[PDB]
Formats: structure tokens, C-alpha cells, sequence
């Protein structure tokens, strides 16, 4: 019951979902003069289990992969972070064409695809109880820029073969996603919210400052999947990102000079 299209569209998620409204939104645009480094900002780590993954669906907004986290199994921790974190998710936003497609945008420039990986406290008991705290959620951020194909993020795309259609689910499992990582760690941070209704103002964002690379017929195979069941009119999942929303007086740090 929302949308990237235009009668459903995130100009009216607010109509059914009202904290899409709030103050705290994302994404952002990053304008890096307005960012100053903060010395005291550490390295993140992950311990992920290549084996924690169980599932893969495509739920009609998104691809998903699915963890285990039912205890402490894929970690991340340090950074900005209080506490290490729970892995449980990644998913994927892009839009029609190369020029375009990320939620975030670094000085006007907007990349192909946003990887998210979702991550939560154990501090909070549950996923559903750090819903409500602002600091529950930890989500790295990941750019897509065009370019040469990614070996191990296609063993993720031939599964997509399975869920092709919305509902679809398929098991899927020893991936470590990991591997997508570029090489450096750098990061921006800021405290926001989900971009998909019912937008909570959850997050810890880590964006990081360089893009994993990939290849247009690697986007392309990402812009087929579709939006409808199978015994329903097919439609293809063309876009997916939300655009920015309002900074107010929100602090973006930097990880690196
Ligand atoms: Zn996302």
C-alpha cells in the first residue's frame, strides 16, 4: 500500500504514513562544504557468517536478502556506534537509467544504485523495539557507479532469477555480503530515518565514501524484476529511490579529511 509512481508515490506516503513527515527523514543530500571531519570518529568492523543468510524475496518495492538474527551471529560495530549491531538485511534502490538511481546524492552527483545493509541493537531486545529508538537501526550505505562487472555481487544476481516476481521466495544462502565492500572505509554519518513508509526515525547512517563498481547489463538485470504476481499484469520495478528530504539543522560528519 505505497509506491514509486504517482498516485502512490512518497509525495503522498505521508497521507497513510505520518512519521514520513517528521524531521529526522532520509536521505540527504551530502554538500561535502558543509561536512567537517570529526578526528574522533573510529573505523567500523564486521564479523559476518556467510552461512546467516537463509532467503532471498522480492516483496514488490525491493529485493531482499534475509539473515539470521535471532542471536548474535553477523556483526557490526565500532564506528559511531555505542554497541555492536545485528545484521538481518540488504536490499536495493536504483532508478531507469545509469545517470541515476541512489537516494543520497554527493554534491548534486547521483549514482546508480543504493545498497543498504540493515543492521540493529541488542541493546533493544528486538528489531521491532529499536523501531523506536533513534539510534536502533545501523545502516550502511554503498553507491553503485558504473563500470566494469562484480564477480561476487553476480552470485546474488543470478538468484533473481527466482523471485523475479513479487511474492516470489527462494532460499539462499553462504553469501557474505562482505564481499560487495569497496576497499575503503570511509563513512559519513548522520542520524535519520527509513526511506520506505513507515519511515521511522530509527537510523544510524554510515555512508561510505567509495562506490563498488558494476556493470550496465549487472543494472540491468536489477531493473527486471517486476511488480506484480505472476497471475497478475506484469509491470517492471524501474525505480525505487526517494528523494531528498529536509536537513533541517541536521549534523553530517565526516570520517576522513
Ligand atoms: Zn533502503
Amino acid at each position: 500500500e505505497w509506491g514509486y509512481a504517482s498516485h502512490n508515490g512518497p509525495d503522498h506516503w505521508h497521507e497513510l504514513f505520518p512519521n514520513a513527515k517528521g524531521e529526522n527523514q532520509s536521505p540527504i543530500e551530502l554538500h561535502t562544504k558543509d561536512i567537517r571531519h570529526d578526528p574522533s570518529l573510529q573505523p567500523w568492523s564486521v564479523s559476518y557468517d556467510g552461512g546467516s543468510a537463509k532467503t532471498i524475496l522480492n516483496n514488490g518495492h525491493t529485493c531482499n536478502v534475509v539473515f539470521d538474527d535471532t542471536y548474535d551471529r553477523s556483526m557490526l560495530r565500532g564506528g559511531p556506534l555505542p554497541g555492536p549491531y545485528r545484521l538481518r538485511q540488504f536490499h536495493l534502490h536504483w532508478g531507469s537509467s545509469d545517470d541515476h538511481g541512489s537516494e543520497h546524492t554527493v554534491d548534486g552527483v547521483k549514482y546508480a544504485a543504493e545498497l543498504h545493509l540493515v543492521h540493529w541493537n541488542p541493546k533493544y531486545n528486538t528489531f521491532k523495539e529499536a523501531l523506536k529508538q533513534r539510534d536502533g537501526i545501523a545502516v550502511i550505505g554503498i553507491f553503485l557507479k558504473i563500470g566494469h562487472e562484480n564477480g561476487e555481487f553476480q552470485i546474488f544476481l543470478d538468484a533473481l532469477d527466482k523471485i523475479k516476481t513479487k511474492g516470489k521466495e527462494a532460499p539462499f544462502t553462504k553469501f557474505d555480503p562482505s564481499s560487495l565492500f569497496p576497499a575503503s572505509r570511509d563513512y559519513w554519518t548522520y542520524q535519520g530515518s527509513f526511506t520506505t513508509p513507515p519511515c521511522e526515525e530509527c537510523i544510524v547512517w554510515l555512508l561510505l565514501k567509495e562506490p563498488m563498481t558494476v556493470s550496465s547489463d549487472q543494472m540491468a538485470k536489477l531493473r527486471s524484476l517486476l511488480s506484480s504476481a505472476e497471475n497478475e499484469p506484469p509491470v517492471p520495478l524501474v525505480s525505487n529511490w526517494r528523494p531528498p528530504q529536509p536537513i533541517n539543522n541536521r549534523v553530517v560528519r565526516a570520517s576522513f579529511k
